[PDB]
């Protein structure tokens, strides 16, 4: 899986082991390994949501499988707390693009996982 | 809606309210209310296009619904003409990805939009 | 076609020439004329793979067609090589991301390639 983060939240905002949390909690989400958990945050960005440039985020969870209605919505519950917890980023100001990739899609290794 | 925008053009040659315009812009385009729209915009990036590192942009659009033959092309004239106008960017070099997302799979305020 | 690369590498790690051989290697691979690629590497990055901040790298190819599973697989080969060798990052820490995009989806110089 991977995740990627992009916030106007500062850099030093960022609490240390975040990305380690990150990979944790997205490892038990979809019980993949978390050897195969790929985590990008990406702060101080220039960014507005509904016109305010108040604390928000645009992410996006790319993932062979595990993406589906019921899924989604708890990746959500999950992302979006560790982001209003960790980084102080209200729920309602954060959006998460979701992404079920093809095995044969998804290059990894000099190959791709087909 | 959410639009990104990743250009080689320096951050001192973004206008003030650029990211206003955008989003007024884009909410009249898509007929979505503003507080919706999301805007990001990553500035002083290395890029090339065809070889060239002359000013461009490499963007993308991810609406769930209003993502067709004829409205992308429609965004394609109004956000080639913002970043001509507003960024000095030739508009035959910025690509823009257009991204029709099922409300399952955005997520948004601890669930998804389905 | 579109080719991103995102990795914690250092900027001042990145050779000259690395956009410029991306873009000669990625229309030999494609089939495309040079005129038509862009290239985006965004070094410096936040990131972590299997938990490890080790030298890695998160990249997408957004190609109209030229997408498939032998395809993907040679670029895979292509792209790992060049950022095990330019970069110094393993190849069993480089994702690659393969989007098939439709040409009514990709906007450039005022419309779209419908
Ligand atoms: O999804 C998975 O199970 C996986 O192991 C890897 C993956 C990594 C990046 C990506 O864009 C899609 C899938
Ligand atoms: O498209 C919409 O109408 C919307 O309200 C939100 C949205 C949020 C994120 C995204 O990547 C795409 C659409
Ligand atoms: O696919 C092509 O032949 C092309 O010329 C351009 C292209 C540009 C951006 C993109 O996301 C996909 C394709």
């Amino acid at each position: 899986p991977m995740f990627i983060v992009n916030t106007n939240v500062p850099r030093a905002s960022v609490p240390d082991g975040f990305l380690s949390e990150l990979t944790q909690q997205l490892a038990q989400a979809t019980g993949k390994p978390p050897q195969y958990i790929a985590v990008h945050v990406v702060p101080d960005q220039l960014m507005a949501f509904g016109g305010s440039s108040e604390p928000c985020a645009l992410c996006s969870l790319h993932s062979i499988g595990k993406i589906g209605g019921a899924q989604n919505r708890s990746y959500s519950k999950l992302l979006c707390g560790l982001l209003a917890e960790r980084l102080r980023i209200s729920p309602d100001r954060v959006y998460i693009n979701y992404y079920d990739m093809n095995a044969a899609n998804v290059g990894w290794n000099n190959s791709t996982f087909a």
